[PDB]
């Protein structure tokens, strides 16, 4: 089922890339209800509750489907800055889908589709996380350098999901 969908991502859609551009897919695993991990990714003006390398987030009016936020990271990585559009969000099928169009780092053409799906483990309620992106490759990088990095970063961010929501999920 997750693994599924990223044997399918690296393989079949990495086969539609335009060839300066990559795409994978990541799964996270959490034990904690779907409630939680959805109400913790659904808040586009609130990344900073869980991307470990967000210091802050300016969304001007609410953070409706096709608002910008505007976010800054924590020093020690090659961007300071990044513009970020709202492409998608369902509430009740648990969908969230952004695009990069601004900032001072190296991705361009950065798009994610995140999804959330309940499931147990060990008999409890838990949550699979899959979030999957397409971006370009810079132009002295390769593919596998590209996707290396943001896979990186983006279980940076799963990992810190999945530690706050079974947090939260044991109260
Ligand atoms: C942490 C960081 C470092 C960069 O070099 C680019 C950028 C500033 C965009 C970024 O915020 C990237 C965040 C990513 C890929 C996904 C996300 O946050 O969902």
């Amino acid at each position: 089922g997750g693994l599924e969908t990223v044997q399918y991502v690296r393989t079949h859609h990495q086969h539609l890339c335009r060839e300066n551009q990559c795409t994978s897919a990541l799964v996270k695993h959490i034990k904690a209800p779907l409630h939680l991990v959805w109400s913790l990714v659904r808040r586009f003006d609130q990344p900073q509750k869980y991307k470990p390398f967000v210091s802050r987030c300016t969304v001007i009016g609410d953070p409706e489907i096709g608002s910008l936020r505007e976010v800054n990271v924590k020093s020690g990585l090659p961007a300071t800055t990044s513009t970020e559009r709202l492409e998608l969000l369902d509430d009740e099928e648990h969908i969230l889908g952004i695009k990069i169009i601004g900032g001072d780092h190296r991705l361009k053409n950065y798009s994610s589709i995140l999804t959330v799906h309940p499931e147990i483990i060990e008999g409890r309620a838990g949550t699979m996380v899959i979030e999957s992106f397409v971006v370009d490759v810079p132009q002295g990088n390769t593919k596998d350098e590209t996707c290396y990095f943001v896979e990186a970063l983006i279980r940076c961010n799963l990992k810190s999901l999945a530690d706050v929501s079974e947090r939260l999920a044991s109260q």
